[PDB]
């Protein structure tokens, strides 16, 4: 029903939309100045392809902010919502997350990683538009592709977070507990919905998501942008 | 007319749900322990990232048959279908079926060949969607894409089918005949459907396209990784 | 209103269509036959993947302008449109243009360039689908996607414009006017259209946009296989 407190919801939106922007704009501009902390300028002058990726998901994700606040702050049901249709979004961007996380750590399976949340993802747009009994059943097929998908990719981190150095490892454990911690959540959210068990209020459903995107993308993002400098710092100008 | 029978049609979906994806499962399970048949174990360790596109494509076509069933099982005009735009996947897996084809053989014009297809598709898609008298135009228009498509494949195929080895040019023929003799059979169901001629029912329409990706998609991802396997057994245990 | 000339929509949309794609024609046969005017055989016998960017955009445009042709001949608001949601093909088209002339120059920050139009474009397909006052917010926000990019552009280009033979700057001289000179005539467009201040006409919109892609897409494409001959030349067969 259409009596949540979209103004609210909106300026949310608005906050963390300057937040999520703001912090993809300083990984950016830290990206560009220097491989670590000393800053030391890229070789051939030219930051890799692959590291920008971080950057880009909060500019991203911050671009979508912007237009749910407009949604919003127009009453909803805007032609161009990106609200309407739950996780159609994190369809672009998710699937970028773990890419990059791939890339950070050289993880393997890239492409079943993507493939493993772009349909994870497809089945939650699914699950959301079907009011019926079959909505679980996307959500058990949502299911069915995140719990093999989170499986062996503790493995995969596992194999070689004991690989880095102890300053490195501390932001890549806090990595982890964004990553294994709050990604989990979303489905946990989805069954205490309005959707499911009822638990979740329409209005606070949103209020939520829109505190771990943050985390997922804005602090996920910079516990990979202040990772990769430690990284690139211990291997780069220290040779070790 | 909504009058067929979509508890059959679902089955059908659900039946080859579990046969292209436990397919998909195989492949991808019997891609990342050997090389060859000798289950040659990568050097560096980790299964080149293009070789996975075949085992993806099924899981790919899987996750999307369960999606079938389910609107099938519903009755049918679900919000999310996957059955009311026709070839609206094939937009997502065809694509990347000929991309592996390329990658798999070293077809040149890759890009080429991916946008053939995806341009290919989106004409059938609009084809659908438009009853009139332009539905042909962009059958004419898609055909426009397949035919300049399907040719130079061959000249392509045919190059390089002389330059291996016996044992596997027996499952390249095999995949040329899935791949140079089912795809047109695509444009033909078009032609006598409904839509055109009139001849394919509207309920056999989906069980026929049903029985044929098993062979576009899985049986396909089996010749193509029963190929390789033959492949790198010959050159890199064998360095013939 | 539903009283634009649509034959005259329609005739404009296809011929055009010829133009767009049978210069795509032409510069995908010129591309495989030489790597410069006097046709040098690529070395390996493959062009690069990354050189047919150019070519494939033409056909992608012209196929579009098929499709457009044919809601326009139909009498508009067709299933399968391509213009009831404005800059929505822009989306797949406008990113490759970017994605090909930083591969042409080796230009820097590929993702970013390709992600400052992709997100420069979702704004536009926002903006007109959403009638309202927030639509100059998502013109709003999608300026503040494209006007970062503009810059940054300039400065990208100049920094390689003065290592260039005097014969190649030509090419690149002419294809910074397409790039630089009419890229920033879309979003002026938009301003001055029945959405914002109302000097352009429904109808005219059309034309002016179909005379713009031809040299956005095809000239441009032109200008950036002239500029490739030209450049391959110097390099290859010259060692210059
Ligand atoms: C801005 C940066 C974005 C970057 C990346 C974007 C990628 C993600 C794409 C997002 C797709 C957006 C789709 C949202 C559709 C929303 C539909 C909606 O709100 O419907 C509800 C609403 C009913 O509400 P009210 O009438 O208020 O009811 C109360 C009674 N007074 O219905 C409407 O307003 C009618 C909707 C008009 C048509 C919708 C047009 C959607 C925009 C199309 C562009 C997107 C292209 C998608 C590609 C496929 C083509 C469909
Ligand atoms: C699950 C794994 C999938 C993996 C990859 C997915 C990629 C492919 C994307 C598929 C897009 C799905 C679109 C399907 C739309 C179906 C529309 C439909 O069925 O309409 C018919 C039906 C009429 O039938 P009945 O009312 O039964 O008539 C009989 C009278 N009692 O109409 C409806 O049910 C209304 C439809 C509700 C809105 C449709 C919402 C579609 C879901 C949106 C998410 C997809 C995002 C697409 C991106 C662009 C944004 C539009
Ligand atoms: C052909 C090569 C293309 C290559 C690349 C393509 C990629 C770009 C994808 C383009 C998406 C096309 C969406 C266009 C939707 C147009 C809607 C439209 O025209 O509505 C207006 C019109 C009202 O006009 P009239 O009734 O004439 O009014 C006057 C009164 N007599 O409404 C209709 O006709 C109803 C529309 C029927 C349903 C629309 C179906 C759109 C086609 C779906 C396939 C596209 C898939 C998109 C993916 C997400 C799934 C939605
Ligand atoms: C929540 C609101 C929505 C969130 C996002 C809104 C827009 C965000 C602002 C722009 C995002 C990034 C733009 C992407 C395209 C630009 C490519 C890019 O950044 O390249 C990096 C390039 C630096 O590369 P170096 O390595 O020094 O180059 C030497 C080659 N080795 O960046 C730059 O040039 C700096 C940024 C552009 C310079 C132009 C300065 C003037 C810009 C006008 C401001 C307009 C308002 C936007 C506000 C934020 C802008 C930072
Ligand atoms: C028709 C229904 C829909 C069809 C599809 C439904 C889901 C299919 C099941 C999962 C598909 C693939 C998941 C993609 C993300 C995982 C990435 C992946 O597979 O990586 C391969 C990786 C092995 O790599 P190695 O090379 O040994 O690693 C060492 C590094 N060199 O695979 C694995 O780890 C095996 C699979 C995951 C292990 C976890 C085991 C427990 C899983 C719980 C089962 C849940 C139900 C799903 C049923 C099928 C699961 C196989
Ligand atoms: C405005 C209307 C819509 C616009 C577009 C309509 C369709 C455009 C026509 C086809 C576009 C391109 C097709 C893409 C898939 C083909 C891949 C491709 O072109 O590969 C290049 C390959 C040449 O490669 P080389 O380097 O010689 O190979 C040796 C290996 N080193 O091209 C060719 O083989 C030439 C083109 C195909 C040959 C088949 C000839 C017969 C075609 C039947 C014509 C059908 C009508 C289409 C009209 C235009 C066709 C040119
Ligand atoms: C439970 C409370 C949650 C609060 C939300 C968090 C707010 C943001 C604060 C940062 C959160 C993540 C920080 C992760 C840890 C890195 C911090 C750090 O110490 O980094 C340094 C250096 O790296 C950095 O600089 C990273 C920190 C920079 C974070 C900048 C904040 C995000 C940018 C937003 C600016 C624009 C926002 C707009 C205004 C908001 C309007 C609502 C790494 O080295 P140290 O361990 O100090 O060792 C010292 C010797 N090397
Ligand atoms: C006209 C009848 C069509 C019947 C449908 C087909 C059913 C599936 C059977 C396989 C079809 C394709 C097989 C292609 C040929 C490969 C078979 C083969 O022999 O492979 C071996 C080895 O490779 C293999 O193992 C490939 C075959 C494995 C196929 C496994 C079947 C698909 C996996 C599905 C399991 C889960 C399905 C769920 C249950 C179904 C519920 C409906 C290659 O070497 P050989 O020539 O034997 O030489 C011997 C010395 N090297
Ligand atoms: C303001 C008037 C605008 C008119 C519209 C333009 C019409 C198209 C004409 C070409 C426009 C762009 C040309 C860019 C400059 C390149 C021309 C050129 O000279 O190229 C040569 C060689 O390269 C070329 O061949 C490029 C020109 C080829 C252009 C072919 C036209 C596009 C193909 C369309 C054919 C099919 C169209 C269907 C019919 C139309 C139905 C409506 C480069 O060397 P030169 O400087 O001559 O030095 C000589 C010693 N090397
Ligand atoms: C309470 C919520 C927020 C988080 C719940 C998940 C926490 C408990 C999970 C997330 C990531 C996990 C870590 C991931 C990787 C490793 C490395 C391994 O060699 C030892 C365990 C350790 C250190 C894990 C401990 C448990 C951990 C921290
Ligand atoms: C009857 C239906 C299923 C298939 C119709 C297409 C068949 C006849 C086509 C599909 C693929 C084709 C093969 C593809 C490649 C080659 C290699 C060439 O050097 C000799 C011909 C040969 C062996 C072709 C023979 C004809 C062939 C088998
Ligand atoms: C463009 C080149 C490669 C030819 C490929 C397009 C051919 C195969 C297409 C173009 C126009 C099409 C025809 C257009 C209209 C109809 C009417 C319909 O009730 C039966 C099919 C039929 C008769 C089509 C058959 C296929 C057809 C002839
Ligand atoms: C009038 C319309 C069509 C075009 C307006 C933009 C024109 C004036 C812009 C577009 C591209 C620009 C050129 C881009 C690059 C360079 C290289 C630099 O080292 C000197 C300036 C020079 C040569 C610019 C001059 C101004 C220029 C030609
Ligand atoms: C913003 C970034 C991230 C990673 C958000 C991720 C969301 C998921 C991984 C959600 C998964 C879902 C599942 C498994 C089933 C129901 C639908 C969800 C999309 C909530
Ligand atoms: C599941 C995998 C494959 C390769 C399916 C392929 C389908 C085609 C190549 C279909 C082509 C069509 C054409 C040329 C014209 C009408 C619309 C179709 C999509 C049926
Ligand atoms: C056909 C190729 C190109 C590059 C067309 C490009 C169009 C733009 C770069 C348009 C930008 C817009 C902005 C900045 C704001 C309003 C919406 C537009 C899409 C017109």
């Amino acid at each position: 029903i259409n009596d949540m407190d979209y103004p609210l919801l909106g300026s949310i939106c608005a906050v963390c939309c300057v937040f999520v922007a703001g912090s993809g704009i300083w990984m950016l501009y830290r990206l560009d100045l220097g491989m670590g902390y000393s800053c030391k300028p890229y070789k051939s002058g030219r930051a890799p392809e692959v590291n920008s990726l971080s950057g880009i998901i909060c500019l991203l994700c911050g671009t979508m902010y912007a237009a749910k606040s407009f949604d919003f702050f127009d009453g909803g049901g805007t032609p161009f919502s990106l609200n309407w249709y739950w996780y159609l979004d994190y369809v672009f961007t998710a699937p970028l997350l773990i890419l990059d996380f791939a890339f950070t750590l050289d993880l393997p399976h890239k492409i079943r990683y993507f493939f493993a949340v772009f349909l994870t993802l497809w089945c939650g747009v699914a699950a959301f538009v079907t009011p019926s009994a079959y909505r679980f059943a996307y959500y058990a097929l949502g299911c069915c592709w995140f719990t093999p998908f989170a499986l062996s990719l503790m493995r995969h981190v596992k194999e070689r977070y004991l690989v880095y150095p102890p300053k490195c490892q501390r932001w890549l454990f806090w990595a982890c507990v964004i990553f294994f911690g709050f990604w989990p959540m979303f489905p946990i959210l989805f069954i205490f919905s309005w959707l499911g068990t009822g638990h979740i209020s329409q209005q606070a459903f949103y209020i939520i998501h829109a505190f771990l995107d943050l985390t997922c993308k804005s602090i996920f993002g910079i516990l990979m942008t202040v990772f990769r400098l430690e990284l690139e710092e211990h291997t780069e100008v220290q040779g070790l």
